[PDB]
């Protein structure tokens, strides 16, 4: 499968929540991982919502169709600076 | 496949975001490129959203059905002038 390129909800105010978003493939199962090694799956949703982001972080994904995974697709959720 | 002619969200205030929009083909996969040579794919979405446009720019597309690409379809996102 091709990569159903992942997005997010833009800059996240430090301390609040974020959403991740996979693109839509009609036959796909989705899986999100917290690590590039694709070993710690935290979500099977197409649009998983992350929580309490205090700094920049990355999530990964691997759209699977007919049992075959896509290439790893990383996404980042830029947290905004701190208002003094 | 025929060209699923691409659009956008109209003139973009200098410094803000824009959307791109492919037309809907029931069997199509979509791919957007940043270069006429169709070598630097940046999006697999039907409605990819671009970011921080400061001047006029172009994006391309190539609706693929049954593995066969359409002709290249360019689109432009006119950024509005600067308010003095």
């Amino acid at each position: 499968p091709s990569t159903a390129s992942a997005g997010n909800n833009g800059p996240v105010c430090t301390g609040t929540d974020a959403s991740l978003s996979a693109g839509t493939v009609s036959g796909a199962s989705y899986a999100w991982y917290t690590d590039a090694g694709t070993s710690n799956q935290f979500s099977t949703l197409q649009n998983p919502t992350v929580n309490n982001l205090t700094n920049d972080s990355t999530f990964y994904l691997l759209v699977t169709v007919n049992g075959c995974p896509s290439a790893l697709d990383s996404t980042t959720v830029v947290v905004y600076p701190l208002t003094p």
